[PDB]
This record gives C-alpha cells, sequence and structure tokens, in this order.
C-alpha cells in the first residue's frame, strides 16, 4: 500500500509514534517518505547480503527472519514478510524497539542525512490530526 502524507501521519499517532523518544510524527513521517517513499510493499537488498523490508525499511540482519541473511539476530521476533504488510502495527511495534536501541533514528540513514536538523514539522502541515 502506498501510504497519502496525512493518512500516514495519522495511522502513525494513533499507534503512539508521535513523540515516542523524543521523536515528533514529523521525524518518523519524514523517515517513512525517504526510506520506502511511503510504500509498505518497498525492500532493497544490501551489498552485506541482508535486505531492507518495508515503509521504515527494517533490515533483516538484526530485526526480522527473512530466511536468507546468515547471523540474523530476529530482534523484533518477526518474519521480514510481516512488515510489508498494509497494516503498519508490525512496522510500527518493531520501529519503537529501534529507536530505544541506544542511537535513536540517526539508525535510519536516509533520516539522519535527509531529516536530522531540518523543519521537519512541514511533514504534517496542513494534516487533520
Amino acid at each position: 500500500k502506498v501510504f497519502g502524507r496525512c493518512e500516514l501521519a495519522a495511522a502513525m499517532k494513533r499507534h503512539g509514534l508521535d513523540n515516542y523518544r523524543g521523536y515528533s510524527l514529523g521525524d518518523w513521517v519524514c523517515a517513512a517518505k525517504f526510506e520506502s517513499n511511503f510504500n509498505t510493499q518497498a525492500t532493497n537488498r544490501n551489498t552485506d547480503g541482508s535486505t531492507d523490508y518495508g515503509i521504515l525499511q527494517i533490515n533483516s540482519r538484526w530485526w526480522c527472519n527473512d530466511g536468507r541473511t546468515p547471523g540474523s539476530r530476529n530482534l523484533c521476533n518477526i518474519p521480514c514478510s510481516a512488515l510489508l504488510s498494509s497494516d503498519i502495527t508490525a512496522s510500527v511495534n518493531c520501529a519503537k524497539k529501534i529507536v530505544s536501541d541506544g542511537n535513536g533514528m540517526n539508525a535510519w540513514v536516509a533520516w539522519r542525512n535527509r531529516c536530522k536538523g531540518t523543519d521537519v514539522q512541514a511533514w504534517i502541515r496542513g494534516c487533520r490530526l
């Protein structure tokens, strides 16, 4: 499913992401935009052989099991395919564990490179929340 900017903001808020660990809804929406372009089905293979899945591009080496990443820790205890669903609950629950991992949202390279330090409020501007 390809989310709309405001529809995603509302779904993330409903799932308790707004200001989770101090990160605004704008940070999370900005991260989804640049990680997957709001597409729940996005996947990207990495050179180390691992693969990133979903709207938040969660990596298979540590967070989910895709059956083809040797040395996977599967810290979110879920098959990576569960992260591509139209319902974002699994992606949200796993992201909460990642963001609490000690490095905050810096774990998402697109957020660090494209959202961090920018007017992230623009991402939820105009939305009925």
